């Protein structure tokens, strides 16, 4: 009855149910996908993903202002999607760049991020003609300058700032000293020292400022404090160097962390509403300090890739576990685990799980969804409810696994990566194939 | 001065230091290994690993009583070492089995573990002639019974028990109801129901009972209570079925969790000492209930694989981070991260890290060792000390990364698995090659 419901904020946009009670994505029964492709299976609702690109692009004025964070999930097919939808792509190490270039992603729409970019990654970035590099340390700045001079080019950079704001859901914390790896402290003068260094060179050009402040952010307040702090530095810079050397500092990038619904009760605002608030903040903040309004750029991963994909599993074992003298928890063992979704164990993530191969009339029963790994903490959904007649051979799906589940996949217990399939308009296609024993053995020498 | 020291309880047994101040493993400078093989690099002290096998085998009476838990780290090379050293091998899913069989590991010395074994894994295990299956549910028992009967064989099994004991380091917790996925409860009567079920059939033979109680266990008291509880069931079983159908229940397997030193302060007892205590426990408990003393089996992963391997990295970036108005923490960015060692992030692991390419005279300074991934929490060693002159190009090593680090490796940010090398008597050989971009792209369709 209520265990049947697929909260529209949580599930992919193109989710329906059958007349026989099977959940379909983009018109295809989940049962047919498991039949054709096996389980576990990442199922991507392509129209959903593309929708999020378009709405976010519209919300921020242009696809140019929306940089997809590849770390959420990347492969050549997805790089193609982002390319066609007109967004930019943020890449983090050499491997993400090479996969983008392999996919012929236009390098001028690429930004390179990272706290510890090697010489060889910086080298490859400029050789490829990557549009922007977000610099994270004085050392990087030295390195990049030498590399750009060698190549005979002027590299566009942003400097990553630490502004003491950490935002999650409907709260944020402001600290005097952010104690983490990324960026340079505005407060300490470290950020201004970086700005000076970039100005002192010939082969680099400072075109913006970057901050990233959290994840699953549902309110604008963290961003507003962050924006105030970032533009305060802007004020400091053009104050010291004059609106002339600074004219080209045209971009404030407020990073990622746009929030999605994992659970029905999750309540991120519509992106159009949040984006307009952000736009008003940036204009207000810049006028408040006598500056022209900079371009606002945003770097979502989760908010593009997360909601449109589910993980489909087969129930293998159902065990009733005594938890008190009178209560029980129903442990439902499934086809994968921390190998394909480590987020529950790693971050304490909370997911929605539903029976998707039939409609049960059995009453709900408190449950834990667990994997097949030889570790007690191999838990996929810690606290949930299942039909009292859940049985091996039933299919269940976990929602919003499109971001950072596959990106984090391992071969723990020699469990190969699941296949990943894209559905569009009643048609399914394999995108990433499932790993085999040969894959498992492939790094072994002889 | 003291930042130079490599605690012998922490570092591989065949660690020394150069006269030029480079740490060698099995006689090879770590700087040479980084030069030949690149970083990050897993370095396996082969002799150390074998020694651990040999001393644990001796401590428990025989290699037959020591079952290496492959989940800690498995490849064909390692399966070979285990086989040669005369130990048994615990495998957890179909992939671990397949790797074992691929490496020619004797099936009779294999034991299959897991909470969610599929019909296909069970079927492959009996087809291979796997010596033991540790059954975890009533469902598994029914599946295996049918499988064994179809094969025309009698399958030896043990029943995994939950006895409400969870031990770590020098303590344990006893609970009325362990609320987790594995085993059947002695207290609720679920264990006895399973024993009856095995006894009901012709195609299975009950040879023993299994319990696994935690990790990093430094004392014997948790084991004692567990053994008391396990042997209590043994008494109920032979009571109800008579010393007859019960004569072949010859083994009490107390699982894994034997502890190693991650940090110089860590104090696991010598294995011979703990093994003797354990032996005494088993004999005492069985005699207290009028039973002959059962064989004692142990399933270590960490204590075999952990200490003999280190992870070698190159320092790329060094940033001093203000943490209060007066204090600072030195962020030392390295060559890998949560992709090759997720344990700090995942379980709050603590590691020992040391500068290995030179001797520093610089004073020590509070530090954090961090990877190159594009998230704040990509921390390898949260709280450590490094020399004040630590610089890009220096090599550092993290100790005791031989268990559960490679096992759990991912391609987060398209960062390929590092190379794994084995060193023995002044010779190094590549065991597992490092991933390339082609590996990263290999599951892509088109």
């Amino acid at each position: 009855n209520e265990l049947l419901h697929l909260a529209p904020n949580v599930w992919p946009r193109n989710t329906t149910r059958d007349e026989v009670g099977v959940v379909c994505i983009a018109g295809i029964p989940l049962t047919q996908l498991a039949q054709e492709y096996g389980t576990p299976l990442f199922v991507i609702d392509e129209d959903d993903f593309r929708s999020r690109c378009r709405e976010t692009a519209a919300a921020f004025g242009s696809g140019a202002n929306v940089h997809y964070a590849a770390k959420a999930f990347l492969c050549s097919e997805v790089a193609r999607w982002i390319s066609e939808e007109g967004l930019c792509l943020d890449v983090c190490t050499g491997g993400e760049l090479a996969v983008a270039l392999h996919a012929s992603f236009p390098p001028e729409r690429i930004t390179l991020h990272g706290n510890n970019k090697s010489v060889s990654e910086l080298t490859a970035a400029v050789k490829a003609g990557v549009g922007h590099i977000v610099v994270d340390s004085m050392t990087e700045i030295e390195r990049l300058d030498a590399i750009a001079g060698e190549a005979g080019i002027v590299q566009d950079v942003l400097v990553r700032l630490t502004v003491g704001v950490e935002a999650h859901t409907h709260e944020f914390i402001s600290t005097a000293h952010e104690d983490q790896k990324f960026g340079l402290s505005v407060a300490s003068g470290a950020a201004m020292a970086a700005v000076r260094r970039v100005f002192a060179t010939d082969h680099l050009r400072l075109v913006g400022l970057h901050s990233h402040i959290g994840s699953q952010i549902f309110d604008v307040d963290g961003f507003e404090l962050a924006a105030h702090r970032v533009i305060g530095l802007l004020r400091d810079v053009v104050g010291e160097f004059g609106p002339e050397k600074t004219a080209q500092i045209a971009t404030v990038d407020l990073g990622g962390g746009l929030g999605i619904s994992y659970l029905p009760s999750d309540d991120p605002p519509p992106i159009a509403e949040l984006a307009a608030k952000l736009g008003t903040i940036v204009s207000d903040e810049s006028t408040a300090v006598g500056l022209p309004t900079p371009k606002l750029v945003v770097e979502p991963g989760r908010a593009i890739a997360g909601p449109g994909t589910i993980t489909l599993y087969e129930v293998g074992t159902v065990k009733d576990v005594d938890v008190s003298a009178t209560a029980h928890r129903r442990y439902v063992s499934v086809d994968g685990g921390m190998s394909d979704n480590i987020r529950t164990a790693l971050y304490g993530a909370q997911y929605d799980v539903r029976l998707v191969s039939r409609v049960s009339d059995a009453p709900p029963v408190p449950a834990r969804l667990v994997g097949k790994h030889c570790e007690s903490g191999d838990i996929i959904v810690r606290d949930t409810w299942v039909p009292d007649d859940i049985r091996p051979g039933d299919l269940v799906a976990v929602a919003a696994t499109g971001a950072y589940c596959y990106s984090l996949s391992s071969r723990y217990n020699m469990v190969g990566r699941p296949a990943v399939v894209a559905v569009h308009a009643g048609n399914a296609r394999l995108v990433l194939r499932r790993e085999t024993v040969d894959d498992l053995l492939s790094l072994e020498v002889r």
